[PDB]
């Protein structure tokens, strides 16, 4: 098949590499990004590791007419949106007009699903499929849930998503993304769902020490996360769902200190005559995020702790995946964060092009059969585990 | 008498003010500097407070000719050097040539090194004595008052002093998450320098900020105190007899140290230029632009400071321990002389040293450190100029 991928960032790289490692499904690969050089750098690594060639081009993903044009010239069977979230809607419109399947790893943001779910009837009518959040979280976390709902429970009551990155880059402080993102995670109020109500919290207000398998105990804080919005819709009998994420104390200290002196401001200021932007100086001071991939060591562990009922008795399982940073860099020239997000995308595409995951309209992961997806994960470098946990019942006569 | 002050920084404004409050001795005041706006700031506060007028003029304290010329024009009876430490030598040469008494509050430091010592200044002794001129070194609180406290205890409370612990605490709060009173480069050297103290005729170094102890400062409470080196240790080991050990400890909040280390880590304290969208940018200059203006802090600082000496020795065959100290309130310092307690505790003492020389209560020919002179008239002026002290029998 001929595929067109948009986006050459860290995740974008892993996706292209993984597609180049499955040439029986992805025969002709076209990679398009705003900056041509990023695309070249990826082709360079793909070629060097012996995975073949890939066509590279650029494009203004903000222009529908341009995207339509590019799609009409390449004639792809599926378009992978591994680009910025603020381009979902324009890429989806292009796909709708050309009648070509769509897949992305993050919802719209100018973040919720409303805008994307809005393309549903138009997609179904055009006879086109659109898959959403095909990453690890959202994505594999969604599949773990649907898979658990299919083979381990009759009813799922509580779901906790636990995301931990123990990776260590060797620097006092260094961010993997654009500082504005890191600030947003710890600045936004936390949100979760219980008994059909969305409950908010103060930023980083709720924390627990969870012992992540193969990693050990870590402080885990409660944050909002996009899959919570589709899981409450799909998992039947759900009473509560929360999302937790790992946060080292050293890291939280640097962020707060930087924010305190205003090193995270976006407005301009006068510095010896010339106008400068606080956060831009930070980006220029912190080490290059690209270079962190070869220095990061340690493991990551993301998964779901699920409590429900099975054959009338309480049950509790823990489905998760552990990934090693150094291994990821050796295989696809990227760290575990990009890796865990990129493989699931390659898989969702593979499934869609093979017909194991077909439909007409816009879909979330939990809506499709997880079995073929779960088999691929064990084969593509993201082996998962199911661990039976303590499930105590209290009878009262 | 006519006096000449060089420099118009925080301490400088305090010195000028206090001098303006003692016209009996300082009847004509001239403030030499390279920053008019700063002098203007000070002159306005002095006038509005009812303490008269002062003459501001400009001069480059790097030029010996300018100084000599300025001094020959003004005919001052004393020159108060409240300028930068690297300028100590040029101002001393000028005073020497014009035969005018000299006084400063910080010892010489070459701009190329971070080493501050008395060597260069002590080397002027014979020329000053021969010329019949007096030079008083480090006339601030520490060094300065701490030295007098020690000379005081040795004259009245001990036959022999064996141990001195100089404790400096600033409990002040400017309300901001983080903010310095000085050029960040300075706050950074304070905590980057090796620690150093003296024991049994020997100098002992430590890793920066290694030794620390919780000390309960009167009117302030228990604070984490760290062992730092300080300039008065160098003269005190010379002048205090029987001394076995001397150490300097300074207070440091945890939040403060956290911000400092964090900032130094991401590179916000670098002085070199980096590129930012094709534009050369000095990190620390961006930091100075984000932090509040040091001048605006004086009016926002609340809280106290406690500086003193913990002394143990022998008095009439028996062991004895005394604690001499001073407590200064930040807000009171702002109301009275338009400055914070850091500036105030260093400034008032410089004024008293000049007062004692101009009245002749402290007279000698050559270069002198505070502990070589009679501390009584100094200790008296302290109770009278806003730095009342207390002696606590341990």
């Amino acid at each position: 098949a001929k595929v067109l991928q948009i986006g050459a960032g860290g995740v974008g790289g892993v996706v292209a590499h993984k597609m180049a490692m499955n040439r029986e499904v992805f025969s002709h690969i076209t990679l398009a990004s705003r900056t041509l050089s990023k695309c070249q750098e990826i082709a360079q690594s793909i070629k060097a590791k012996g995975y073949g060639e890939i066509d590279i081009t650029t494009v203004d993903a903000d222009s529908i007419e341009e995207l339509v044009a590019l799609i009409n010239e390449v004639k792809p069977q599926i378009v992978l949106n591994i680009a910025l979230p603020y381009q979902d809607l324009t890429i989806m419109e292009a796909c709708l007009r050309t009648g070509v399947p769509y897949l992305d790893t993050a919802n719209y943001e100018h973040f919720e699903y409303k805008e994307q779910w809005a393309f549903h009837d138009r997609y179904k009518e055009k006879g086109v499929m659109a898959l959403l959040g095909s990453g690890f979280d959202p994505g594999v976390t969604n599949v773990f849930c649907a898979y658990a709902q299919k083979h381990y429970f009759d009813e799922i009551h509580e779901i906790d998503i636990l995301d931990c990155n123990a990776g260590d880059h060797g620097y006092p402080f260094a961010t993997n993304f654009n500082p504005e993102i890191n600030l947003r995670e710890v600045s936004s109020k936390g949100r979760y769902w219980e008994n059909g109500e969305w409950i908010e919290t103060e930023p980083m207000e709720i924390m627990q020490v969870w012992d992540y398998p193969e990693v050990g105990p870590k402080d885990s804080y409660l944050l909002y996360h996009e899959e919570l919005e589709s899981l409450v819709r799909n998992i039947k009998g759900l009473k509560r769902i929360r999302f937790f994420m790992t946060f080292g104390q050293s890291y939280l200290t640097h962020m707060r200190c930087l924010e305190n002196v205003g090193m995270l401001r976006i407005d301009e200021i006068e510095v010896n005559g010339c106008k400068v932007v606080p956060i831009q100086v930070l980006k220029a001071l912190l080490p290059d995020p690209a270079s962190l991939a070869s220095r990061t060591k340690g493991k990551t562990n993301i998964g779901c702790y699920i409590k429900g009922i099975k054959e009338g008795k309480a049950r509790t399982i823990y489905i998760y995946n552990v990934c090693d940073h150094e291994s990821c860099y050796r295989e696809v020239n990227a760290q575990a964060i990009s890796y865990t997000t990129g493989v699931p995308a390659m898989i969702g595409a593979k499934l869609m092009l093979e017909g194991k995951w077909s439909g007409k309209g816009v879909f979330n992961m939990e809506e499709l059969d997880p079995d073929p997806f779960m088999d691929e994960l064990n084969k593509q470098g993201l082996p998962w585990e199911v661990k039976e946990m303590e499930a105590l019942e209290h009878h009262h006569h």
